[PDB]
């Protein structure tokens, strides 16, 4: 058995399928947010205490905690606007429009270095997510554009992003089923290909960053070479109940559908382990791909995820549709 789980508790204070739930870069705080637009910002360890809770008027797309100030949460909106918050003082240091036309801000990923973010904002979904969208570099000493990327062979809502450890690369995946990895010191795409029937999700780098991962609407996990021009690795697909649609029924012929908007899947300090989404909680994989360990606890759909690691100690955040968020403790034996 690679990990002890120490034990599950449950943060209950939304009311509210969950959006987002992201621990911060100390590894002690998790901000999480649902669909009625309430951000928490709470601790977990040695109890859980809420330290700020507040409601959007504005709808909130996206959320990515700060690097080098670990107290800052960038918030990206539905109306075009990124929200720098300070948790620590609860109140906002500043809001920026970022463009005009595209309101969706899809993604937000801060530069390791604390000196960039990077923003990914779409046009309106068509009345589908096939639309136009921006991928655009955000200097964080004056929180104004550096750049606007360009996005071969046409336009397209970017959903996902990710660093490398040092910040000289950026993995990304689009609605198009897309992923493009782009050079950072150059600022150029250096790389893409078709990863996805249907949109991409989630994208991270392996540990040894010789792959990237990705999970799409598919169903597929998929492991791909970026030395290689993303040549694929390996490939699986995973139960339908990681990639959704996410649905909660009533008796009452009422139902609440959610696509992915979250993080899909989540990784041990070393890369070796994996969380996705289950119907009744977190799933975990040992990377090679089998099944490891379900740590259950949900009594709705698990719609996001996320596993920090400090103090060699593991904690792995798995969120519902009603609201309730698991905080799982795992130390590897
Ligand atoms: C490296 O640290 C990070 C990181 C990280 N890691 C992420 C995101 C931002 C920062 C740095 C940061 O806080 N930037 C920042 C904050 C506020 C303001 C501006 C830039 C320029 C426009 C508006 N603005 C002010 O009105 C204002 C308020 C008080 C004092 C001075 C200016």
């Amino acid at each position: 058995q690679p990990f002890i789980v120490l034990g599950q508790e449950e943060y209950g204070e939304h009311h509210s399928s969950i959006m987002h739930c992201r621990v911060d870069c100390s590894g002690r705080r998790v901000a999480s947010l649902d669909v009625d637009g309430v951000i928490k910002v709470w601790s977990f360890n040695p109890i859980m205490q809420t330290k700020a809770s507040s409601i959007s008027k504005s709808p909130l797309l996206s959320l990515e905690w700060a690097t080098k100030r670990d107290r800052l949460l960038l918030l990206g909106s539905g109306v075009g606007t990124v929200r720098l918050y300070d948790t620590e003082a609860k109140k906002n240091l500043c809001e920026i429009n970022i463009n005009d036309n595209m309101p969706r801000i899809l993604s937000l990923a801060c530069s390791p270095n604390g000196a960039s973010f990077v923003c990914s904002a779409a046009a309106p979904s068509l009345t589908m997510n096939q639309v136009p969208g921006r991928l655009l570099l955000w200097d964080t000493k004056t929180m104004k554009q550096q750049l606007q990327f360009s996005l071969d062979p046409e336009p397209i809502a970017i959903n996902c992003t990710a660093f490398n450890h040092n910040g000289n690369l950026l993995v990304t995946g689009a609605a198009d089923g897309v992923i493009r990895l782009f050079d950072m010191q150059q600022h150029e795409c250096a790389m893409s290909w078709r990863a996805h029937y249907g949109e991409v999700y989630s994208v991270e780098f392996s540990y040894d960053e010789n792959t990237v991962y990705s999970i799409g609407e598919d169903g597929k996990f998929i492991q791909w070479n970026i030395h290689k021009s993303g040549l694929k690795v390996s490939e699986y697909s995973l139960p339908s109940d990681a990639t959704g649609p996410f649905v909660l029924s009533g008796y009452s012929g009422y139902k609440q559908v959610q696509v992915p908007r979250g993080r899909l899947f989540a990784f041990d300090s070393e890369g070796n382990y994996m969380l996705t989404c289950s119907a009744t909680g977190g799933v975990i994989y040992k990377l090679g791909l089998e099944s490891c360990l379900s740590l259950g606890g949900h009594r709705a759909p698990v719609v996001t995820v996320d596993w920090s690691t400090a103090m060699d100690c593991g904690t792995c955040l798995t969120a519902s549709m009603d609201g309730k968020i698991k905080l799982t403790t795992l130390l590897a034996h």
